[PDB]
């Protein structure tokens, strides 16, 4: 009710600090304050050697899967630390994760993105937005909409404490399909959402409607992920050399 709100937020923020190697503050330091730039095929090959016979498109997106698999592993550890998450039924734990991970992945991805490109290889590399756009279809259509989301998400000027509470709220959506105990999850989300609002009002006193603007972003992420999943399916089925990591196969499966 105030001490309990500090306690909920503390545990979430700390689980974020603990579990995510890359975060907004670290990313903004590196994108400022120097990362190897990938802006063409020569620089790509240079980075691959330092940071297969397959197409350039195939290699880039093979490496992405390694990054996303690490993030899904990190988000899982973060979820287990959200107060209440671990007392959930087991079917609900994996359901919340299956549906929540990519929404949370793309919200957090924004921290490493600017209008010109994004960090790769733990912030040791920077891959250009224009190089990504120069890939042949459908590979050039993968990242562009995430840059588009990210430019608008980054304009909200969130920091890591905001983001941590946001991500916990994404993970605890009571409206995931197949959920068995929606009432307990919904009680979890309400506290997170309530402390997020209060945190946003004190942290950002000049952005009146930051709370609702950020909630609109959940709907945008949900849309961004449904579209990404469709595109992953399409590439998987049309583009032979596009294997999918076995952890990702099951996430995408019943989406
Ligand atoms: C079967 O077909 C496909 C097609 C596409 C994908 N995926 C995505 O797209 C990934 C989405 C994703 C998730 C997390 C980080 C990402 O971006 C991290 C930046 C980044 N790092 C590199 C990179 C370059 C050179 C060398 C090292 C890293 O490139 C990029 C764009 C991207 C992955 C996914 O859906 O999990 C999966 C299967």
């Amino acid at each position: 009710e105030t001490a309990d709100l500090k306690s909920l937020a503390k545990r979430i923020y700390e689980a974020y600090l603990k579990n995510f190697n890359m975060n907004k503050v670290k990313a903004r330091v590196i994108l400022s304050g120097p990362p190897f730039v990938i802006h063409d095929m020569e620089t790509l090959c240079m980075a691959e050697k330092t940071l297969q016979n397959k197409e350039a498109e195939v290699r880039i997106f093979h490496c992405c899967q390694c990054t996303s698999v690490e993030t899904v592993t990190e988000l899982t550890e973060f979820a287990k630390a959200i107060p209440g998450f671990a007392n959930l039924d087991l079917n609900d734990q994996v359901t919340l994760l299956k549906y929540g991970v990519y929404e949370a992945i793309f919200a957090m991805l924004s921290s490493v993105m600017n209008k010109d490109g994004m960090l790769v290889a733990y912030g040791n590399g920077f891959i250009t937005r224009e190089f990504l756009k120069s890939l042949r279809k459908p590979f050039c259509d993968i990242m562009e909409p995430k840059f588009d989301f990210a430019m608008k998400f980054n304009a909200l000027e969130l920091d890591d404490s905001d983001i941590s509470l946001f991500v916990a709220a994404i993970i605890c959506c009571g409206d995931r399909p197949g959920l068995l105990n929606v009432g307990h999850i919904e009680k979890m989300q309400e506290g997170i959402v309530h402390v997020l609002r209060l945190h946003l009002q004190s942290n950002h006193p000049d952005d009146i409607f930051l709370f609702p603007k950020l909630l609109q972003k959940m709907a945008d992420l949900r849309q961004l992920v449904t579209e990404h999943a469709q595109l992953v399916q399409i590439i998987k089925k049309t583009e032979s050399d596009a294997a999918l990591h076995p952890l990702l196969q099951e996430i995408y499966r019943d989406m």
